[PDB]
RNA sequence: AGAGAGAGAG
């Protein structure tokens, strides 16, 4: 079961070289548990707390299985958003730096002609993509399922949700029967675990009790606002705390992201906005500026709730409380990456603290009123 | 279911 060193995982020498060149020294808890079953070829359901290294868990496993002399697509990774798929593609490339493995990002919003040209020239070893564009390229037969032996759903419970399950099933239908299936997520509700019985062969389940999901290093607070109409002034009062670090402010609708961004611009606050109705070129610019520290404060929808890794984020503001319990863990998990200290602030009206209490009891976690000392916890 | 949030091309 447990293996506490990358040197003890029978990895290729050049793969191990890429891990160490990337900055990793010891495998995290989930890497100690899940990499070997995945490399062995078992179907695996791998759950672990936010920010504990689930990407490299499947990235290392995929890279170790690739036949580099076989110029065909051998592994397919799906993610719910374009920004996450792009982030994963970069991690795979960095860990495979000394291997000569090809990994291509297959996502909506990018130039179709250029991608078709590339795919027809050479079949990448690894595809990381979003379901729409991947299915499109399968349908056009510019991607071939012929040699795909590994199929990974990151954020798997979102990939099996109401809007994604049919998309995943249409892709799975084009895959060979013997394809290995690996699922990863911070959250794995029992209804999701049930449906995995339809397409996974007695998988290895590496699970986490929901009452043990919250990270000790992320202090959760609430701010009484009483009325929705005072949230704007409360956020502006927090601004100089938001900019100590980098902060993400979560909003439940695209429309309100635009509303809040303009209100804060009108008061001369420097903030960036992010949601799915922006052009992909706009989305890429905003994400790049945030990753580089050029912009410190991001107002966004749940587009960025899952998987996005920006080490410098240590503050998450739930301006709107999430209507999905599982989504709460993902949102606050944008801070406190890989053991770092983080803070989550929930802005709660009267009608809201009913929801906050349900969150508290779901995760067996206590969310106290925000202290005046909070700028020092950043 | 739907809404919300995402998720091909044109
Ligand atoms: C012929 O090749 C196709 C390729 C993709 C699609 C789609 O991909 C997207 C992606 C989207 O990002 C904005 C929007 C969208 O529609 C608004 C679509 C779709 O057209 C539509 O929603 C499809 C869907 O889920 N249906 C029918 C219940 C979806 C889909 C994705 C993956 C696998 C199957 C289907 C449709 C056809
Ligand atoms: N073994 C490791 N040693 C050091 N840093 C690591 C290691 N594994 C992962 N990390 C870093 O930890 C951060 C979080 O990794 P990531 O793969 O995004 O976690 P995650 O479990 O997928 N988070 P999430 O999807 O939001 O639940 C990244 O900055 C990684 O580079
Ligand atoms: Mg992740």
């Amino acid at each position: 079961e447990i293996v506490d060193s990358f040197d003890d995982m029978n990895l290729s020498e050049s793969l191990l070289r890429g891990i160490y060149a990337y900055g990793f020294e010891k495998p995290s808890a989930i890497q100690q548990r899940a990499i070997l079953p995945c490399i062995k070829g078992y179907d695996v359901i791998a759950q672990a707390q936010s920010g504990t290294g689930k990407t490299a868990t499947f990235a290392i496993s995929i890279l170790q299985q690739i036949e580099l002399d076989l110029k065909a697509t051998q592994a397919l990774v799906l993610a719910p958003t374009r920004e996450l798929a792009q982030q994963i593609q970069k991690v795979v490339m960095a860990l495979g730096d000394y291997m000569g493995a090809s990994c291509h990002a297959c996502i909506g919003g990018t130039n179709v002609r250029a991608e078709v040209q590339k795919l027809q020239m050479e079949a990448p070893h690894i595809i990381v993509g979003t379901p729409g564009r991947v299915f499109d390229m399968l349908n056009r037969r510019y991607l071939s399922p012929k040699y795909i032996k590994m199929f990974v759903l990151d954020e798997a419970d979102e990939m099996l949700s109401r809007g994604f399950k049919d998309q995943i099933y249409d892709i799975f239908q084009k895959l060979n029967s013997n394809t290995q299936v690996v699922l990863l997520s911070a959250t794995m509700p029992s209804d999701v675990l049930e449906v995995t019985k339809k397409f996974m062969r007695d998988p290895i389940r590496i699970l986490v009790k929901k009452e043990e999901l919250t990270l000790e290093g992320i202090r959760q607070f609430y701010i009484n606002v009483e009325r929705e109409e005072w949230k704007l002034d409360t956020l502006c009062d927090l601004y100089e705390t938001l900019t100590i670090t980098q902060a993400v402010i979560f909003i439940n609708t695209r429309r309100k992201v635009d509303w809040l961004t303009e209100k804060m611009h009108a008061r001369d606050f420097t903030v960036s906005a992010m949601h799915g109705d922006m052009d992909q070129k706009e989305r890429d610019v905003i994400m790049r500026e945030f990753r580089s520290g050029s912009s410190r404060v991001l107002i966004t929808t749940d587009l960025l709730a899952r998987g996005i890794d920006v080490q410098q984020v240590s503050l998450v503001i739930n301006y709107d409380l999430p209507t999905n319990r599982e989504n709460y863990i993902h949102r606050i998990g944008r801070g406190g990456r890989f053991g770092r200290k983080g803070v989550a602030i929930n802005m709660v009206t009267e009608e809201d603290k009913r929801t906050l209490r349900d969150i508290e009891t779901f995760y067996n976690t206590s969310i106290e009123e925000m202290p005046l000392n909070v700028a020092d916890l950043i």
